[PDB]
């Protein structure tokens, strides 16, 4: 039992064992003779859950009594992962439960592996929302996460014949012990219908009604007894009209068709940085917004002058997905509360804040007018009015600038009329932020330049972060322990204290412990790999890892080119020494993203060749990590030596995986993109492996005109690789299998893979040179870990609180349980 | 607190209050400040449930140890109603819980009204299965009820403008504390596909797979610590093929289409005594049978010579709904276990028993061959083989009788080929029974005459019954108490002891108590009527009740004719004295049964006229009891004076509502149909109000030819009624509203309403004459209650056990909890 895992004191262990047996009997209705590992997992989950309830109830009672300003984080994604260990960590019950289960003859770590991941997110955006919820609770903010309870989260990825196969993530199959259904708080949501203009105001009538049933999940802060709530809405059909609309096609059919309204919360769209304008997605977006706003207003009216609304409520929009909150708030205030437009607008603007997460054009939401027209007629009218008044403001500030007017319009003209949701968000929010310094600057200099010129005060930066609880203490206890031994435990909730480790960079003892922990993590992971999936990696090789969603801008393809280069160099000089490497690439491709699926096949195709070449031996291995998800991230990241963050400069808004690797003892090879810039700034550029074009360089190349052929003609090693791909060297039975990839690299590569190839290969050689010197590699690692403090989501949330929401974070512990 | 409700002893009450608060806090996550009545209901339900778990686990462990013969009751319907009070009654916790909640400042009776009915049945057939489960547990049989967990049970009936409106019964909305999901025991069910004949046997391949997930509900016996199980299957789509069948229409659509396989357990077909040959119904029937048989075999292989199978297993088929169990058992034994046909057939016949519940032709299941052909190709082949071998047996016993062969064939020739499931059941079962003596005789003399001649030994009778726990102790505690005061509590599990009450028929004290209880029940119900539904009945009037499903054979129309007769007689002689009556009619009509819906409208239309006629006053009231269901039956039956059981002789197989009224102190007016015959036999015909044609009389009339016109021409009062209906007297704004009803009564009444009119009216006059003499009315009531013992489902189950299943019932209490 390690120090940071809490105390396992007599009374506690005895009490836990007692309650464990209680739940196994009464809750699961089983006895020790027929109980399976899953039964034991659930008995433990219910036992831990019990310790959470008391504090959950008083935290909420507390907010009712003190009535502080409330923060509502709206997101269509919350990538939570597993909850058991995280709950134990935050409640300081890990060692007690470990002992209690040990005495019951059970291995707690094998029980934890039974829990299903709550994968209600695609990647970075969804996981950021999860880290934020943790930090808001740890900082004592009266915050509520609001989203959708998808019955099917991100699909489980299977690799068959080297190809990605998708299968439904039935995560609720065995039940979810963490959520609490609150059917009593069900709210109605309206769709379709038409607008009627009456004597006093407009009325939205003849609508289809769908019920929103909330499920609450507790979010515990770190050892402060604060337990906030994440409320997820589930779609339910009403019992009437969805059957009472008589004169029709039969009783049975009417009941079966209920699964037409309930499909709204059925599944998560599996896209990462890609907009898909489907009606079902729009319905989901309005569903979460409509239900949430009614809940917010209801809670407020308990706290009718809405002038104080902005003082008691803050609504944060995670991307444009929940952008309809702006016109919906206006609708309720104008149509239902009967406030004058101007007054309602003032309240709305002061209440909403918008966070932008990307500059990629194919990721921006632009909804066709005909869709909004049919599904939400009243909102479309409100949007037109907002646009009209906004453009009048622009025209007054920039007289005669007619092109500026069309550029800033919320309504985009063309083949099909569309509403630019990003423009909607900027107009209706008092604050707009990017997620990394370089991203926020790009927003002001390019994409939102016109808006910045009109309202410079709205634009801000809030560099992303990750929670040190899940991403250090939970997944890397070994490291957290050796750190605690030197500087105490205070850093867990004050990551900046990791800087104290700088005075240990020359400590022979510490250097040895740091390296020891990494080695243990690698052996641990190397074992998991065989135990599950039967694979052959060598724990002595350099663990080169690139895990994140598969996307062309992420450039998994550049990594592939390097891997093939290494392979060719070995075959050319077989008996020459090279630092052994285990290259691991993992990530999911969106089901309808062809090129992404082709990239996965190439990676496995390369492994098929490299992993079975006698001459290579155990000097180079290429493994594709199947079903990359939060729980897998918690295993591979602590075991990594090299972190690949190689997106084309200017494409990765921030990145968060980069921060996770830095905190866990891996060195980083990457481009000056997103948060990589600030990470290098914090650690010192001489302690980072930076390469490739900077944003300025990419722009030059575009002015010039990118011609991949040039690089192909002047770089022999690159030419060889392309010829191997084209000739079928990696696909014997299908010679032209990778023709699309080659065609893209050569004629229409929007991300300039070839442009950074030479610089990349050279930088990688420097990485291999340092790995040869264990002591110096580890000292550089220490300098990275020691300067990763700025990337704690606690820092990020404290900035949102003070600069956007107008609330003060607190580390004060709540009056016990 | 009344005696029969158990003890409320210090330690128990203290413990219950403690656990109540425990669940309210930890389970519901609420505190006394925000808890609603529903929250309190759930805290109490979980508290009572806890006392059930211990015994449930040891009962099952007990069956595993002693390995007795097991009884499997297969039914597509289980009309359970509410579970809270029933559980308390059977565990002897009613007074303790009453006191415990009282001390917590809560009214337990108002909490009980919050529980939703588990309406997984249509009427008599489904409720019989529920009473049987109770009796099997009370008699210590190792029995399991197997059915389907419909997410939508029988629709909730609303009356709008006098018409029936249907709305979805979302009974699981707030959760079900009584069931326990057992996802670990999920089993696959196959559909479609094709048959392949290989070297060694036939193979069913290329099928669609649907998963069957079981949910277990505890069934406690009466104070014997026995807790049996009712396992209900829920449909689940697999995560693969229902997504892995690549090369198709999109990821999102594939996930949404999962609600194509899961629709199997979505809703209960709302038909009572009416066959609807839809594919979805056939899928439900096979779904329950396939999942159940695999579960049975699996449990057996734990108990490979299947020769002992019939000694360890008994399968009871409730009607033909689960008839596919016969060919499915053969399929598994022949195709999977590789037993020779003859051996497999011997086992199947000795294992299965069939109970027939009706002789109405439109209720008999006859599935089109093309349906079975496409959905279950292997089963169709097995059915043909069974038929072939059965007909060879018939041909050998009755040489040259070619018409007998076509009459007995399982395959029905004609416009469309169909399989007669009843013939299938008789051929593949070792016992076939009717549900009342007269019904069982009709089966042998008519419908199944040919089969009886071939195998006389298979035909039996098992008169239906009702459980005295729910239908006396639970719904009429007042009566159970005054009975217990005189003869003890032993009768609750030995109803025959009620005969001792015969020696109290002249007891002035008892006569007074009996009448007092009825009066209290009527006041109680008269109040409920106003509290809910705002209505005006008078507690001093005779409560004339007819509650059951609306159907032409049940003759609610004959009752209507009498009601109109009374009304007309009053209008003719306003100032003449007549015994005051409150006529109550209630019941649901199947959504697609036009005539049934028209009958409901007529009843309310009559009330509209009669209830607002100044001259009538409070002498006659016509009320339509909305949403008749089990919970409503528990309220109205104890309050009834007159029970209407007036089906056309030979149409009501047994009836069970008739038994409920008899046990609760109501006199009966009825035809010699179903169990009415045996009830009159037991009580003495001079203590029953019998009228109308007997079965023999109906047959004569059919030989003759039924001509309604004759009765219309010779009965002035009847003529007047028909003319009032035709002229629009009961539908002013729609003069011909009831044209269909009149047309039917006059030209195509299959149930001869007019033929029994005169006899009915006269009998009703005799009922009014006796009601005028309180003392004599009550003495006759006592003679009915005292002779209702034979109708306890404990008697019924004991007979099934000894004469069909080959097992001995036991009243021995299980070794405590
Ligand atoms: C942290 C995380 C991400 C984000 O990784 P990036 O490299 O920033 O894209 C994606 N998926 C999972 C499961 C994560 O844990
Ligand atoms: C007992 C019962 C029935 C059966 O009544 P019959 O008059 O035999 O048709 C039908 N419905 C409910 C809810 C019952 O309690
Ligand atoms: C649309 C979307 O998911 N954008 C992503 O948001 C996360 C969290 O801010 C960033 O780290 C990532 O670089 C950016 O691509
Ligand atoms: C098909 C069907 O529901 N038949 C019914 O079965 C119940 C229970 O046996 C009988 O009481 C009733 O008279 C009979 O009509």
């Amino acid at each position: 039992q390690i120090s940071v895992r809490g105390l396992a004191g007599v009374e506690n262990v005895t009490e836990l064992k007692k309650n464990f047996n209680r739940h196994l009997h009464f809750t699961l209705v089983k006895d020790r003779n027929v109980a399976t590992p899953r039964d034991y997992y659930f008995a433990l989950a219910h036992t831990v859950r019990d310790h959470l309830v008391g504090r959950w109830i008083r935290t909420q009672q507390h907010y009712y009594e003190k009535d502080p300003k409330r923060i509502y984080y709206l997101s269509l994604e919350f990538y939570m992962g597993r909850t058991l260990q995280n709950t134990m960590v935050n409640l300081a019950l890990e060692n007690a439960c470990d002992e209690a289960t040990y005495q019951l003859g059970l291995d707690m770590e094998e029980l934890e592996e039974i829990e299903e991941d709550a994968g209600l997110g695609n990647g970075g955006l969804g996981r950021l929302a999860a880290c934020f919820l943790d930090s808001m609770a740890t900082l004592g903010l009266a915050a509520y996460g609001y989203g959708i309870r998808y019955e099917f989260g991100i699909f489980n990825q299977k690799i068959c014949g080297g190809w990605q196969m998708e299968e439904a993530d039935d995560w609720l199959r065995y039940g979810n012990p963490w959520e609490k259904a609150r059917p009593e708080f069900t709210l109605p949501v309206h769709f379709y219908g038409r607008v009627e203009h009456t004597s006093q105001g407009a009325k939205w009538v003849d609508t289809q009604v769908v019920l929103a049933m909330p499920y609450d999940t507790p979010v515990p802060g770190y050892r402060n007894n604060v337990v906030n709530t994440m409320r997820l809405w589930s779609a339910k059909a009403p019992n009437d009209f969805n059957l009472k609309d008589f004169n029709v096609g039969g009783y049975i059919q009417a009941v079966l068709d209920r699964n037409l309204a309930e499909n709204i919360s059925r599944v998560l769209y599996p896209n990462d940085n890609f907009f898909e304008g489907k009606e079902l997605r729009l319905k989901q977006e309005y569903f979460v917004v409509a239900a949430t706003l009614q809940d917010i207003i209801r809670r407020f009216k308990s706290s009718t002058n809405f002038d104080a609304f902005p003082d008691k409520v803050a609504i944060q929009l995670n991307d444009t997905h929940p952008s309809l909150a702006i016109p919906e708030l206006m609708r309720v205030l104008v149509d239902l509360e009967r406030l004058d437009w101007d007054k309602a607008w003032e309240v709305t603007v002061k209440t909403c804040a918008y966070t932008n997460h990307t500059v990629i054009p194919e990721a921006l939401e632009r909804w066709p007018v005909h869709l909004l027209e049919t599904l939400l007629p009243r909102h479309l009218q409100i949007i037109y009015e907002i646009n009209q008044r906004f453009l009048n403001r622009v025209a007054a500030a920039f007289p005669g600038d007619v092109d500026r007017l069309r550029r800033m319009s919320l309504v985009e003209e063309g083949a099909v009329k569309r509403i630019n949701m990003a423009h909607l968000c900027i107009a209706g929010s008092h604050a707009v932020n990017g997620v990394a310094r370089i991203h926020s600057e790009i927003l002001k200099k390019t994409i939102f330049k016109d808006f910045y010129e009109l309202e410079p005060h709205k634009f801000q930066n809030k560099t992303n972060g990750i929670t040190p609880r899940r991403w250090l203490v939970l997944c890397n206890p070994g490291l957290a322990e050796i750190i605690a031994e030197r500087i105490g435990e205070e850093y867990i909730s004050d990551l900046d204290q990791l800087r104290k480790l700088l005075s240990y960079v020359d400590d022979e003892a510490f250097i040895r412990d740091v390296a020891k922990v990494k080695q243990e993590n690698k052996l641990k992971f190397a074992a998991y790999l065989e135990r599950e999936y039967k694979v052959h990696i060598n724990p002595n090789s350099l663990f080169d890892v690139q895990v994140k969603r598969i996307h062309e801008y992420k450039r998994q393809l550049l990594n592939c080119l390097h891997v093939i280069t290494l392979y060719n160099r070995i075959k050319k000089e077989p008996n020459k020494f090279v630092v052994p490497r285990t290259v691991m690439i993992g990530g999911k491709a969106a089901p309808g993203y062809h090129m992404a699926k082709m990239i996965i096949k190439l990676i496995t195709a390369i492994g098929d060749v490299v992993n079975h070449d006698p001459v290579v031996g155990d000097r180079l291995r290429v493994i594709f990590l199947e079903n990359y998800r939060v729980s897998l991230a918690e295993k591979v990241i602590p075991a990594a030596d090299l972190s690949e963050q190689i997106s084309t400069a200017g494409t990765e808004a921030s990145g968060t995986g980069n921060m996770k690797f830095m905190l866990n003892g891996a060195l980083t090879i990457g481009t000056m993109d997103g948060a990589n810039v600030e990470m290098a700034e914090e650690a010192g550029e001489e302690n980072f492996f930076i390469f490739g074009m900077r944003v300025e360089d990419v722009d030059r190349l575009d002015q010039r005109g990118y011609n991949a052929q040039e690089y192909y003609d002047r770089i022999p090693e690159l030419r060889q690789i392309i010829e191997q791909l084209s000739s079928g060297f990696f696909s014997p039975k299908q010679p032209d299998l990778f023709k699309d990839i080659v065609n893209m690299l050569m004629h229409h590569d929007r991300f300039k893979v070839f442009a950074d190839y030479e610089e990349y290969v050279k930088c990688q050689e420097r990485v291999s040179a340092l790995y040869k010197n264990p002591r110096e590699w580890t000292r550089m690692v220490i300098r990275n870990i020691a300067t990763s403090g700025k990337f704690s989501s606690d820092r990020t949330i404290a900035q949102y609180a003070r600069e956007i929401w107008g609330v003060e974070p607190s580390r004060q512990r709540l009056p016990a349980p």
